[PDB]
């Protein structure tokens, strides 16, 4: 099995890359995060915005998985399910996969009013407390109807002295009721042992690729928390709830822009808050695919990204965004931060007082849309050969527009 | 890096393998759980009943590293410093590991009322639920006093409208400062960035040791879900959090003993409840290292096995407890499931109906204290070919008392 994982903080071009690369793959698979999640794939001038849907969608032969670690707002799924067309038995959600209830977007809206950590609102969190709690609802239990109730009825006892400090409606356990009745039906035929399958699918040799969501530096263990999401991102999160193993990964492509961005609070050492920063964001359309916010823009940080490789074993790189770095004079990538008079080459468990420290590269002008090496302008070139120096890890695919077709194949 | 993992509900052996293997090995490390684990090691008629500590403990040269999805309660852990001699530069505790709280465990057990999943009620699960709403303390924040005030400020007020429902102390704020003020300054010497640590051992071809806690089918994924603990339990998991990659991992030792058990609530297909299973909780000595609860007996689970070999990716099995069985005239193994007139190989995601078909083997007499293949009798050594035959993973490691000594190695 291959992993696609963002190697920063999300919105890396994990979408893109797994569209470009799913056709030889058999099974593609979302293993964390919930619609929390936004990818986008961009194809002869059309445009889908994926949030939980696996970006394998686009092949109608690929089997799409949505793994047991993920967490699954059932309406909106069923909304994304409605954009394509016969996905019996292309898509198959995993019985163990955790249900976000309403409750948890409404928690989660709460709890930010005084946690400020920026997050999608989707209720991903909380959804992913009730796991730890054990008293989640999975997929699996939506299939039958006594159980289904049996949660429920739980649920309402255990939320009753959040009724008014949450907003929830009064007509709330009425309306969560109907909730399930319009979309249970809908969703039921999807829902599967995933784990058997892919376990099956390993042993056979058949192809799998798993794709990432948000990114490394977004991991709760060793992302930078608590401006972190509720999931492990790094590859090995692939294997932990899929039913794969870590001896069957295979490659690990690592997704990084030539770029930083960063959507929410938290530390960001290389943001570049100047008029530059908001250049970076208008050329670069840089707005989250979920929530719309605008992104925090600066500029590519190697410490940061050396770690991100480390945690994940990248073995190819994919360079993203190029072409938005057209015209601009001087490019800064970030080699080191000073700390206090210290120079630190490597990337600590906490970032305060780390400055940047610059290395400027000479820019170049027209790489949009550019589909072959022989015809990318030496700078950049230049600039690639330097990444991949520093990080150690080759730069396979490069990716100079939107579009699918815009990428360099090495 | 090498993984030792239990594939079953816990308390398979990990201590007693753990400990044989790491005179081998540069860093040992427990990389998930917490407190709730006991692991237990015999060497020349002395016991080390540890909870925390990892298993390297008694190799002096050995570095052990408690790693950042692992959850400490502080004062525990002290407690098991102290058994030890110079342990300063031989245990590291990371950074970003979760601080359990002593609401913790009185939130544990005022849930465990209505849940009843017979957790250890250590406050493991409350422990990981301030994890992933991000509100959790961790160790590094000890290390700075006005970050851990303005932290312990934030639980007094989050917990406030709990203090009656969970039997909090009417002292329980001036407690808990206190509680700190005691045990941080004998904590803080260990605290480290022990992902950095392991990051530059994995470069250096250092030989590291990754100890499990409970087992595979306890993961909160893809174990018996709700009757589970709330970390990821399998192989992948030594790769998520402690600063490796899945490609770094070689060896996965899966630690089985030759029939089952588990400790509290859930199901288990192949549980024996007549006087049989007594026997095994007798000779076995089967109580939990930690809790002392007794163990539910039960005999080898193939199903269960071939599903935990999988998920883990076991290269070698370690097989333990044979000398229990001595005397046992027939010895049952469930080596499929039958569930409403089907019969069932493969391990389904919900065990109800699921009811065991066995087959039997003949008994064997004295394998206790057994140190080699050719003192084993016959019928001890068609036992152990049936399973590597069925599970397909060679048995390397056999075990036949508590004893460090009393293992054979292939
Ligand atoms: N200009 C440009 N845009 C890109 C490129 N690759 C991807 N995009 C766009 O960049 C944005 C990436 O954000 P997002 O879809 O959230 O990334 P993901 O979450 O990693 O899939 C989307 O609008 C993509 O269509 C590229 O090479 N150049
Ligand atoms: N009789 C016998 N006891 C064993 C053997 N291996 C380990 N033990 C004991 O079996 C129990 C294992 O439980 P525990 O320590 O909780 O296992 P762990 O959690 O996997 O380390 C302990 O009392 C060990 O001392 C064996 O081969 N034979
Ligand atoms: O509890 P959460 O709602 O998950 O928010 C926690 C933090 O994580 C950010 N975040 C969550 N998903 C993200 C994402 O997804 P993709 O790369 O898969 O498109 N890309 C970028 N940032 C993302 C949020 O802004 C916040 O900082
Ligand atoms: O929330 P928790 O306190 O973790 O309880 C959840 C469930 O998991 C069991 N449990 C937890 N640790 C266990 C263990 O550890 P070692 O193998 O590492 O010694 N061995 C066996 N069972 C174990 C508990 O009995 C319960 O069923
Ligand atoms: O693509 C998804 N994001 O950028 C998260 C968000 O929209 O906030
Ligand atoms: O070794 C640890 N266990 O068996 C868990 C417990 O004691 O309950
Ligand atoms: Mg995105
Ligand atoms: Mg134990």
């Amino acid at each position: 099995a291959d992993v696609v994982v963002g190697i920063q903080w999300g919105d890396e071009g994990k979408g893109k890359i797994v569209d470009r690369i799913a056709k030889d793959y058999d099974f593609v698979v979302r293993y964390q995060g919930g619609h929390n999640a936004g990818h986008t794939i961009v194809h002869k001038g059309v445009k889908h915005s994926l949030h939980l849907m696996p970006s394998g969608v686009l092949y109608p032969k690929c089997k799409n998985i949505i793994s047991s670690a993920v967490v699954v707002s059932v309406k909106d799924l069923c909304e994304e399910i409605s954009a394509f067309e016969d996905l019996e038995n292309r898509l198959f959600v995993s019985d163990r996969a955790h249900v976000i209830l309403p409750y948890h977007a409404k928690k989660d809206a709460f709890k930010e009013k005084s946690q400020n950590i920026g997050t999608t609102k989707k209720g991903i969190g909380p959804c992913y407390e009730d796991k730890m709690a054990r008293s989640g609802i999975r997929m699996g239990d939506l299939l039958d109807d006594k159980i289904l109730e049996e949660k429920l009825n739980a649920h309402f006892k255990a939320i009753e002295p959040f009724k008014k400090a949450y907003d929830l409606g009064e007509n709330y356990e009425k309306d969560l009721m109907g909730y399930f009745k319009t979309y249970a039906p809908k969703i039921c035929p999807f829902i599967k042992d995933t784990t058997s399958m892919l376990i099956e699918a390993n042993q056979k040799g058949e192809k799998i690729l798993l794709e990432g969501a948000q990114g490394t530096l977004l991991d709760i263990d060793l992302g930078t928390y608590p401006f972190v999401t509720s999931s492990n991102t790094t590859s090995a999160s692939a294997c932990v709830s899929t039913g794969l193993n870590p001896k069957a990964i295979n490659e690990v492509i690592g997704i990084t822009k030539a770029y930083s961005t960063r959507v929410g609070n938290g530390p960001f050492p290389s943001e570049d808050t100047t008029p530059m920063g908001d250049h970076l964001r208008t050329k670069g359309a840089e707005f989250g695919t979920t929530t719309k916010r605008p992104r925090r823009c600066g500029w590519l940080d190697l410490v940061a990204l050396k770690y991100a490789c480390a945690l994940n074993g990248c073995t190819q790189l994919a360079l993203m965004k190029l072409d938005v770095l057209d015209g601009i004079d001087a490019i800064k990538v970030c080699v080191a931060y000073e700390r206090k008079g210290e120079r630190l080459e490597i990337f600590p468990s906490d970032l305060k007082d780390c400055v940047p420290i610059y290395q400027t590269f000479k820019g170049w002008e027209k790489s949009v849309g550019v589909r072959k090496l022989d015809d990318l302008e030496p700078n950049v070139r230049e600039y690639i050969r330097f990444i991949e120096k520093e990080v150690g890890v080759k730069i396979r695919l490069i990716s100079t527009s939107p579009e699918r077709e815009d990428t360099i194949f090495l």
